[PDB]
């Protein structure tokens, strides 16, 4: 049935503690929740968690375009969801809102069909497992946090690096010693030069440490640099900030620049994310899925995407786990590091 | 709900006249119909129209593997269709059967969800239009046939060439004269050398004739030859036989070999065809969709695929129109050269 | 001296008639004017003319981030303009505002230094000349409009094409006949396939018509397509939508994709535009400068940029001339199609 | 205001001790000071420190063209500095004089505007820090000099190598032991083969020594050799002699040959140096700035360039620190290894 | 025997009329004559005809370095000429002087050996033939000048173009009409864009005119542009300004940029010129030899080089023929457009 209203609302979520990554420290997520209302009375929901650093977005700006978004899709039947996806692909300057609107569309459609979004998308998996992230801090505090995560039962530990190469090498080496059995993802958030990035990898390799995925060591535009790291260090290299659109991923594949792509709905929307999954499966690329600052309602989007496509070797879906005092609003089951589909 | 049976049956369909293409002439279509039965009682249908020349398939061979196909997917819920797609991707030696089983799966699922396959696939378009094909014959007979097609309301005329460069040039020029306003697709079915293919295009261009799509002038393995034709003649060049899998298309894109890909479900199945649509839309590829010897139930698969994805500039879905007075078994409206979505 | 305030204000300007280009028609320009106030009392001005189609921007979104922009640069001395440029490079999601803030900074600094922005930028030229644009309409109306422009003294005529290849060829041929001596720029605003773009160029060449610059015939992401047109047609090919950032231009240069780049301050800001001038002058790129929907105060930014750097073979700075009777608010002399530096 | 005179004068500066690099030993700098006099009475100053080895120049030859230089720019207003830059770009056979004249122009212009050259150039930084260089000598003497430099408070030590691979490896390893905490730049001044250069780097890497920048290990024309070193050894590789012009740098970027460029005003002039900064910032290249045999008045040129653009990770501006008995004639503050902008 | 003195002297030669080429017009040749005196009493002679536009040289600068040149080679036996060549290769900033000194060396050695320079170089040919050049002027005057040249017995006519595409096309077409049977070399001296250069060639080709060699249509640094012209127009393309050194030529060969190189001793010296001959003969390069403003003593250098190596399809050795009534000072026979070896 046809969309009759679209509502955007500011929702704020406080962190338990400041989240520090290369070039950014944040203590709060300010997101935009999207509600799509159909003539049937069905309501679908999405969440835009904007990124100034990655997408150039500001939450004030997303909220400002409510009327435009409404006018762009009101009157369209959610069964013609490809029309909605094409229209919302015009929101390339507001990719988090693109994502939220596209997901809300599928959330509404799946209800009208008596199913769930993961099933519309293929129903490949019934369960996925997330890592949890260690932010930047003193070496001692990074080690402490990594151990905590390991004690919580997380089997993959994501470690932020990028601001201090020497301390980064030390932190990862100390973490490895006290979390024997864990797999490690290292995310440099564009902090290193090509040569610094190679040296980080070599240093930890020399201690017999294996890094499962080494994310975006160099700047967004430095595709040749990503390739250099890939070809001169022993760990799989992922594009994150360099992989926002489906066109970005075609370029990465053509240049043989990466082993992995980290898909985020907040970069790509559902439309480009689906294209990227297909490109990757046609090209020997492996995939992980990540997040920005989504609450449980926002993480829901990626949970259904990951369950449905089953495309991901790794899942970095932990933003909702970093919140101070939250009421759970996902349409999935959180069970420790695992997420599962609802019977209903 | 879960698959409880899978049935394969031989179905034969007679042509109105022998269909002559480069290196092949046939008077009959021998297809394998697939029925999937669910525990709910819902039945989904697909059709495999095999190709010995393109896929290396034989109809007897498809029939012989009924028990294997049944064992592979019985017990799986169609809501987990990605699992069925991944399993049936193992049928790469029987791609027409891969397509039929994958479509039958979606036919059944759409019924359980109270919708149509085109809608599962995005519901992008409500209407498409097909060309109709002029087979190889004497120049006089080719012209007669083209005039017949034009008087049946077709606005796009597909002209088979490839066995006689001089007569092919003459036939196309004479056809152009008696079908003013039509658009032309020329399909050489691998018959020309790269230089012959260039000279065919040049000869027709010099007469002021525009060819909308120039399909597969050279052999399947001759990607560099396809590229040569692309870069040295004025009309858009399509891969057909060179584009069977999603991997083939990634290679064509990397090599900049073609302007178009002709997707056929009988080459790719649903899984690879969806991948190819995504790759093309991420790479400035244009698309057409074609067929083998599908009857109306078989063409239904492509009609829903094309309506739902809306991915195609041109449609060459005319096999059922070349067959001799069948009872109509599609789930779409055939409106002269137009196909329209049902109500349902 | 130091910035003490930054003010953003909505300013609307009516067109003389609807401006139709490939995929877009507008009757009004809604811009954001930027005022920077220094502790000295000096005020500098810029204008953001946003583009949804090219930059993904919306005017409401620009307005919404006034406080953020103010916080980002308040307290900084305009003599340290490189610091302001680096900070405002973070506004990559709001490139038109990036441009306006960067220019306002130089407008204020030049006043404190007792000079003009063109002189800060090198003072290369005292005079430039702009084309004027023929929008899409019926062939008869396009010809009427071109004749009007020719009788207004313009020596370079920019002709929009892209929606109808046959009518575009006819319009350009008819325009050429009634504007003998004019030079022509043809802007396809991404409307053609690579092969259609080649055939447009060939058709006009065969009539003995020379096109000075053939702008962006293909889509933004289709760099290989741009190169194809460049290598297979006789006129200089320009990137417009494909050249937004300095990084885009390095890629175009590496791929040998174009003969020209059309710099627009609304895509690049001052910072990337200066980089692009330097890259082009180091690579055998030629340059033109264009606009969006700037009023006279907005066009001033480009006039000073073009006068100072002297980098452009062609100038397409006509947006203010398409606007309905404004009070002139430039800091340059408008002398028919010519712009000249002030005394001051 | 307009240039009314240009004067060239020979100035000789004796070194405290002979400076030995690969293929060259010198005990004195013979420079050409440039004075530009304006009609306002303002006087701007530059210095050409010619290089026979790098630029093919001889000081006698620079002095010989005084009248030509005068005639080329007399009567031009320094506010049109781009015109002066374009004219003096014709002095590509006398690049040190090109640099001196271009800087003298900005020195005069900045006085007329009531500011400083660093501010005309962006005012990005208020302070920079230089390394100091260890020349070639016996291993013992090289170690002694490196220790002295470290004791002087220099945090980056530049070590000349290139004439004796075995002794070079020994010297760098011994230096590292006695200067723990220092960063190292190694400059081979074209002395090594590709394979020798890789082996030098590997040998020192094996002792746990990090080289911040490894400059020009191979000959000027051996771009492929520079790339080979870059791709097969662990340290960032810089072009110096291979990077004289902006066109050279475009080639280096296209070939992915280097991690760094060492800009010297004496190679590039201000015009090409500014282009190189822009190219580098558009291409993932990092930068250092170096010198020839400039006195304090000559080093002033690079100090303002480096302060203003803030483009450099490393500064090798130490030629004026190697002089016997000199009267300071810079327009900056020297404060140990640091240089700072004047309040005035 | 050993060099005991080296003398440089200014020699001026007046043209018959101003010689206009793209971006340069001159009425006089100011050359530096080199005399090398041996202990045996034998004297060898060379001539440097410098080029500011191509080499960046000034005659005053060449004169200024007499003492340096003398110190560099005095005391060396001319039988060890490779030592003198390697030393004078250091004069890369004064390439015309490099050439003059290297030739004077061979002039002296050949005398001591009782032979001629052409014989030292292989004695391949006894006779060569030169073109003569039509400078830029009005179309009427260019045609007049070409007719004059044709009536002086020249069979190859070199036509300068580059400043006015339309008039250049007209001039060449009119010249072709009045010089039936002549071969044509067209030298654009870097005046055209790649596309303008293509269109010049196409326009003349369409008139049935063949251009034997089309020299340097684009700028020195624009190697990719040279290649573009080569691949997109029907006449052989030559590098002139882009081929100064042996390293330049290796790059041109690797890039497949040209059909021809124009060797000039004033760009390359004897050493690089011999290298270029060997490279060309190993790569399917064809060669022509040109000049700057050499008098008869200067042209002698090129005549012996061309006679001895026999490497050139075309000779453009006409500078002495454009000079106003000189006493003949060559060591060859000038026989109309032909040059022949002496007896001795
Ligand atoms: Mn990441
Ligand atoms: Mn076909
Ligand atoms: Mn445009
Ligand atoms: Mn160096
Ligand atoms: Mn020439």
């Amino acid at each position: 049935s046809r969309i009759v209203n679209v509502k955007l609302s500011l929702k704020r979520y406080e962190y338990e503690k400041p989240f520090h990554i290369t070039g950014s420290v944040s203590s709060e997520s300010r997101n935009v929740e999207v509600e799509i209302v159909l003539e049937s009375g069905v309501k679908g929901y999405g969440e835009a968690s904007p990124s100034f650093r990655v997408n150039g977005e500001r939450v004030e700006a997303l909220l400002a375009i409510e009327n435009a978004v409404r006018e762009m899709i009101t009157g369209i039947d959610v069964r013609n969801y490809a029309r909605i996806f094409e229209i919302t692909d015009r929101l390339f300057g507001f990719p988090s809102l693109k994502a939220a609107v596209q997901f809300a569309t599928l959330d509404a459609l799946s209800q009208e069909l008596g199913t769930q979004v993961c099933y519309l998308l293929g129903g490949k998996r019934d369960e996925i497992e997330t890592d949890k992230t260690v932010g930047i801090d003193t070496v001692e505090n990074r080690v402490k946090e990594a151990k905590k995560i390991f004690e919580e039962g997380f089997r993959v530990i994501k470690i932020k690096v990028g601001e201090n190469l020497k301390e980064d090498i030390e932190a990862v080496e100390e973490i490895a010693k006290v979390t024997r059995g864990a797999k490690y993802i290292v995310d440099a958030n564009m902090g290193y030069t090509q040569k610094e990035a190679v040296e980080f990898a070599r240093a930890v390799y020399q201690k017999g440490i294996d890094i499962a995925v080494y994310e975006q060591p160099v700047r967004r535009e430095d595709i040749e640099g990503l390739k250099f790291v890939r070809f001169h260090s022993p760990f799989p290299v992922a594009a994150d900030e360099s992989a926002r659109t489906k066109f970005d991923v075609m370029r990465l594949v053509k240049e043989e620049a990466v082993d992995y792509v980290n898909i985020k709905l907040m970069k790509s929307g559902i439309s480009d994310a689906l294209a990227i999954v297909e490109i990757a499966e046609s090209s020997g690329l492996k995939l992980m899925i990540g997040c920005m600052g989504e609450s449980s309602l926002g993480i829901n989007q990626s949970v259904h995407f990951a369950l449905g496509t089953g495309a991901f070797e790794f899942h970095d879906l932990d933003s909702h786990l970093m919140l101070k005092e939250e009421v759970f609003r996902g349409k999935f089951i959180q069970d420790g590091p695992r997420m599962r589909v609802k019977d209903q």
